């Protein structure tokens, strides 16, 4: 059974694009793979931020992943800082990473964490003998560095690490920005009218969907055409992703209908989906004991695996073994 | 409670009389006066590529050498860096409060990079941050080092101050403890270059575990100057070799430079080198005698490492817990 590693930032406010895209895909593959979800608080601190908001955001992210359907009895979910082995391997791998490799990632006032985090990312993955890593385009370089580091270390010391591969197949749910339908909906957009977050209430959803750009076709026609009708196509894709109705089925359903009707149904569909998600979220988020047990159990599972890899790394390097 | 002393040395190369005079001598002398913690920094050692068997052996060599010098495991905490995860943990966190420019300007990074062009690695660059973590974990007040580590120590102070300014009284701001003599012992055939523990030319070096007979021969061949008549006088600019020999002699015997200058009046470099050789040969003979008793007693070295890591972990975990609470991490259950 292959091992899958995903880093979850405790700062991102997840959108319907994040959910209906990758997360929903992965919630349904927890028996197919040994999935690991690491809430990366040690990566978060490369950007200076309020301490109390970071603690809150870590717990927010945990509860939301649980709400979306990550099962802590099937998958391993934990907070990065709870497993010392990440920092330990991070340091070790620094010594097998060229300074040039970090500088060549795509000046004097930048903090060393922002410079060095790709090595920590490599450590995060390689600790768990990870086979597969779902990456977006923005972190393809980082995965390649982790593969380069793994092969370099293995060439010196034997087959200590698995060489991880990208998880290639995409979710098959297309969710674009509401005011810029050529651009994908992304959690890190400054214009939050482009996105629908998972904790938005029905009034917020109605508002943002009514502002979503369409086209000046006369008569208005609800037909799928990414080139000529980007906005209307996005609303159709969003609706299809929520309900499971095909694009041709929806095109037939909205025959002789204006964009107001489409928008009305999209908002209703999206909010119907978010209601069950939000119910589970607030239930988990307000249960301190549950979250504490999930984190404790997750860190214990992670540590047991991570320690085995780190011991092999340390033995290969030649460090004197700790005396327990 | 007593103020805290922390210092470390790398289990790589072979420790010299420079390492001893600049650091280890002070370490031994501070043990009653302060609460002392001494570390074999194996995680720093691997910033220069090590053979795995050499690294393991050198770690244990270094531990036995600390004990041979007079570091007493009943008085001081003695441990191996990699045995305490908190070093790497705090090492990562302090990267986020250290600037790229502070690290790129470091003399050691530049010198080591020029030397090891084929392995200019991120560990070598990030070296000072892990060092700051090493110090700051133990609420350290004093850090006994040689002159060459002054720049690194200064950064650790800046990091402590910067972090404290944001979060409260989390770290002590450490102070350097650099000796008046022997802070920067120089190479015997190149006295404008500091004595290296990994020199390609062994004739530059007085190794702590080297045959005393070999060391005496090296002292006799140490370069001096062309002064006519020869005069034993301290002048680093014009008499680097003679000055370095006086510095070594002063550090061994405890005698001042004015005292030695007076003592060598009417004498030349034969007397100087004879006295340097006698003093150093005697020190190393004694040192090496103790060393083998410790080095071949694996049960004792194993127990010192166990007890030391236990003591260190108690201090380090406390500091790391406060750091993690301050920056906003969810506390581990
Ligand atoms: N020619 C010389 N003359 C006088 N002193 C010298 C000479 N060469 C070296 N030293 C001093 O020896 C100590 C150990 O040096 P290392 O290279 O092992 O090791 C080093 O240079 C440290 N980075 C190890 C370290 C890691 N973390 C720490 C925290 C606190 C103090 C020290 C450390 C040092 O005090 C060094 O200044």
């Amino acid at each position: 059974k292959p091992i899958v590693f995903s880093g979850a930032q405790p700062s991102g406010e997840l959108t319907i694009g994040n959910y209906m895209g990758a997360l929903r895909q992965w919630v349904n593959m927890q028996d197919d793979y040994h999935c690991i979800y690491c809430i990366v608080d040690q990566h978060a601190i490369t950007v200076r931020q309020d301490a109390q908001k970071l603690r809150k955001a870590t717990l927010d992210t945990l509860a939301l992943y649980l709400a979306c359907g990550i099962d802590p009895e099937k998958s391993t979910i934990f907070v990065q800082s709870h497993v010392p082995e990440h920092a330990q391997l991070g340091w070790a791998l620094n010594c097998y990473t060229y300074f040039g490799e970090l500088s060549r990632m795509t000046a004097e006032n930048i903090n060393a964490g922002l410079f060095d985090y790709p090595v920590l990312m490599a450590a995060d993955i390689l600790l768990y003998q990870t086979n597969l890593v779902p990456v977006g385009e923005d972190q393809k370089q980082h995965l390649e560095l982790s593969r380069d580091i793994a092969q370099r270390f293995n060439a010196l010391y034997g087959e200590i690490f698995k060489v991880p591969e990208p998880f290639i197949p995409k979710s098959g749910a297309r969710v674009m920005s509401l005011l810029e339908p050529t651009k994908k909906m992304s959690k890190s957009d400054d214009n939050r009218n482009n996105v629908i977050g998972l904790l938005e209430d029905p009034k917020s959803v109605v508002k943002k969907i009514k502002r979503a750009v369409t086209d000046s076709d006369e008569p208005p026609v609800v037909r799928y055409d990414v080139q000529n009708k980007a906005g209307v196509s996005n609303l159709l894709d969003i609706l299809s992703a929520v309900t499971g109705q095909s694009i041709p089925e929806l095109e037939k359903q909205f025959e002789g209908k204006m964009y107001g009707h489409l928008k009305g149904e999209v908002a209703d569909a999206v909010s119907g989906m978010l209601t069950e998600l939000q119910e589970r979220y607030h239930r988990f988020r307000n249960d301190e004991a549950f979250l504490q047990q999930v984190m404790k159990d997750g860190a214990e599972k992670a540590s047991a695996h991570a320690s085995r890899t780190l011991k092999a790394v340390y033995e290969a390097i030649g460090f004197v073994a700790k005396r327990h």
